[PDB]
C-alpha cells in the first residue's frame, strides 16, 4: 500500500436534478473523468453546502455490459449503496436527452438490478419517468404489523379523540398506513400521524398516509413519514376498498405535486413522476 | 394582480469564504427583476430544489464604486452582509475585470469597503477588506451594565469556573473569552447562556480563543442565533482587537487566526480601521434555471 503524497486539481460537469423526494449531482462518466479511488471522496465533497454544491449525493451515469446506461450511487458520506429507487426518473431523463438511449422503453443497470424506464417526451424534453414498484405486500408478517387479520387485506380502527378512524395497513417494501379523510386539510396529520406511527402493534413504525378521494381516477395526499411509495400504498389501499379500480392510471395530488400510479393486474405497482434540471455546470475540486 | 409564469435562467458562480458560501450573479451580464429577488435566493439556497447556499449575492454597477454588492439570505430577506462574501466579490471583480486595479472599492449596504486583492498567476488567492473601526462602548455592542474604561471586560461565574470576556462591537456584538485550549473550551454549554444572558438584549456572539504567540491564535465561536461555525469574519477581528486590548498582542501587527474552516490574517491599524485578509474559492459555475409562477 501507499501514503499518498501530492495533490491534484481536477473538474467535471455536472447536472443537478430533482425528481421525488432527493436530489443528487448527476455526472456523466460516457464524458467526465473521476479516478475509481477518488469517488467517495468526490460524492463527499460536492454534496457538501458548505465548500461544495449541495446535495444528497452523486449519481454516475456510466458505461454498461448489459444495459444502456449503468446507475452508480454515492450517498453525501461518500458510501455507495442501493439506490433503491432514487434517481432512476432523473438517469431516465439525463439518458435520454443526452442520446445514451435511442427508445422511449429501455433499461438501467443498478446496483439491485437490471431495471426498465418509461419516459414520457413532451416537446423533445423526458417530462415523465415511469418505472416499477413491485407487488404489493398485505400480509400482517409482511407490513410489519402484530395482531391477526389480513383476508381479504388489513383494515383495522382506530379510536383518537371520541372519533373512528380506519386504516388500511399495505406494504411497497416498507410499511404504511392509509386513512381516508372527508377534506384533507383537516387531517390529523400532526396528531394522529405521529401516535400511529410509533404504536406497538408497527414493531418497525409506520409511515401514516391522510387521503381524500375526489373521484374514480384522482386523489390528495398527505403523509406523515416514518414519498413515492406511500402514494402507492394509497392507491394500493383505495383499490382494496373499492373506491378505485385496478389497471387504471390514478393520479396522486401531493404538496411536492403529480405522481401517476396504477396498480397493473399483472401484480406491480408501476409509478410515473417528474424529473426537473435546478442546474448545470462545472465543479472544480482539489484533493491532497 | 399577477399572472401567467416566467421560466428563465442566469449563469452563475458559487464560491465560499471559509465555509460561508452564496450564489454569485453577476448583475452586468444577467438580468433578473426586482420583485422576483428575493423569491430567487430563496429558491437557490435551497439544497433540495435549488443549488444549496447560504444566500445569493448580486454584483452590480456602482453610482460611487466599480461594483456595488446586494446579498440575500436563504430566506429571501436582503440584509448587510457584516463581511460576508465580500473577498469573493473581490476575487470576482478583479477576474472578471470589473476593476482595472488590486485596490478598489465596493459599495455595501452597510457603507463603502475598500478591498485588496493578492494575485499570484492571474487568479485572485487571498483579499484583504476594511472592517472599519471597533466599537467598545456598552451602547455600541449594545449591552447593559456601566463602566468601558479603556473597555468592557466582565467577570461571568458558569459552572464553578470563573470567566472573562472583553465586549466589542464590529457593527455586530462579541464576547470574548480566552482558554487555554479551544478544544476544550465550553463552546456548547458556556456559549448559548452567555448568547442569551440579560445583559445582552440583542444577544451577542460569544468567541473563545487560545492565544499561541504575540501572531498568533486559535479561534472557535458560538454563534448569536446559529450556534458554532466555521468561520465568523467579524467575530476573528473582534477576537485580535479583545487580545490587543487586553496587552496579549500588537497594535498594527498582522495576526493570524485558524479558525475551524481556515485562517485570516487580522490587523487592528493604528489609524483605527481593522483589516481582514483571507481566501476566496470557486466551488462551481454554471446555468441555474427556475419558474416563477
Amino acid at each position: 500500500g501507499l501514503v499518498p503524497r501530492g495533490s491534484h486539481m481536477s473538474q467535471f460537469s455536472f447536472t443537478k436534478m430533482h425528481g421525488l423526494g432527493n436530489s443528487y449531482i448527476y455526472v456523466n462518466m460516457f464524458e467526465e473523468q473521476i479516478p475509481e479511488e477518488d469517488l467517495a471522496l468526490v460524492a463527499e465533497k460536492v454534496s457538501n453546502i458548505n465548500t461544495g454544491i449541495g446535495a444528497d449525493g452523486m449519481i454516475l451515469i456510466c458505461p454498461s455490459d448489459v444495459a444502456p446506461v449503468k446507475m452508480r450511487m454515492f450517498n453525501n458520506d461518500g458510501s455507495e449503496g442501493k439506490s433503491c429507487g432514487n434517481g432512476l426518473r432523473c438517469v431516465a431523463k439525463y439518458a435520454y436527452e443526452h442520446k445514451l438511449v435511442e427508445d422511449t422503453v429501455f433499461t438501467i443497470e443498478t446496483l439491485a438490478g437490471i431495471v426498465t424506464a418509461e419516459v414520457t417526451v413532451e416537446e423533445g424534453k423526458v417530462t415523465l419517468a415511469k418505472i416499477d414498484m413491485g407487488a404489493p405486500r398485505l400480509t400482517r408478517a409482511e407490513i410489519p404489523m402484530l395482531g391477526e387479520g389480513e383476508t381479504p387485506f388489513i383494515r383495522e380502527n382506530f379510536l383518537y379523540n371520541n372519533h373512528r378512524y380506519a386504516f388500511t395497513a399495505v406494504s411497497m417494501g416498507n410499511p404504511h398506513a392509509v386513512i381516508f379523510v372527508d377534506d384533507v386539510e383537516q387531517a390529523p396529520l400532526t396528531t394522529l400521524g405521529p401516535v400511529l406511527e410509533t404504536h406497538e402493534m408497527f414493531p418497525e413504525r409506520v409511515n401514516v398516509e391522510f387521503i381524500e378521494i375526489l373521484n374514480e381516477e384522482e386523489m390528495n395526499f398527505r403523509v406523515w413519514e416514518r414519498c413515492g411509495t406511500g402514494a402507492c400504498a394509497a392507491v394500493v389501499a383505495s383499490i382494496l376498498n373499492g373506491k378505485m379500480e385496478r389497471g387504471k392510471e390514478i393520479t396522486v395530488h401531493l404538496a411536492g405535486g403529480d405522481l401517476m400510479i396504477a396498480w397493473t393486474e399483472e401484480g406491480n405497482v408501476l409509478m410515473k413522476g417528474p424529473a426537473e434540471v435546478i442546474c448545470r455546470g462545472v465543479y472544480e475540486y482539489k484533493i491532497e
